[PDB]
RNA sequence: AUGUCUAGAGUCUGAUAGAGGAAGUUAGAAUUUCUGGUGUAAGGGUGGAAUCUGUUGAUAUCAGAAAGAAUACCGGAGGCG
């Protein structure tokens, strides 16, 4: 049993999946949830629903400890990713900051090669 | 074969644009690996899956260190050779 009132929520919605963590403002992890653990599979793990679920499963596992003041980051391209903060908005849980991290290269590190050659 | 001229072509003077070339320095983002924290059962991937990665602590997240390669925005019905 434990208060910290300030927090972050990283939130990474690539194609596939989307990953949802909740932790300190230092960035130390209290909790975290995936679309692949809320027992989705194939497809439907990259879809804004699962995206909605995900996200309200994570702070539900985080409701007792103490928090209320959150500042969310976003990376990747997901469909969802608006649908991760919205329910975020409707757990109650309020918000004070949403941001991204998505990661922009310099040119740097040559991708990787188109798909059907 | 020997002269003459300046409009062709050059030299000199002045102005000016430019990723022109070579050599020597420097920079940050991002990625990967390694080390140290938080934390748990998935991660990753496809039309759909599996191989693979992960309970020897993954992915995610924070801090530090190292190396390599390439230079987003400017940046195009541009510029130079």
């Amino acid at each position: 049993k434990r208060n910290i009132g300030e927090g972050n929520v990283y939130i990474q919605a690539t194609f596939n999946n989307t990953i949802v963590t909740v932790s300190d403002i230092k960035g130390n992890a209290l909790a975290w949830a995936s679309a692949g653990g809320m027992g989705f599979k194939g497809a439907k793990k990259s879809t804004p629903y699962a995206a909605q679920i995900t996200a309200e499963s994570a702070l539900n596992k985080v409701r007792d400890f103490g928090i209320n003041y959150v500042h969310v980051y976003i990376k990747g391209p997901g469909i969802g990713r608006e649908s991760a903060i919205r329910a975020i908005g409707s757990i109650g849980m309020t918000v004070k900051s949403i941001s991204d991290i998505t990661p922009i290269p310099h040119n740097g590190c040559r991708p990787k090669k188109t798909r059907r050659v």
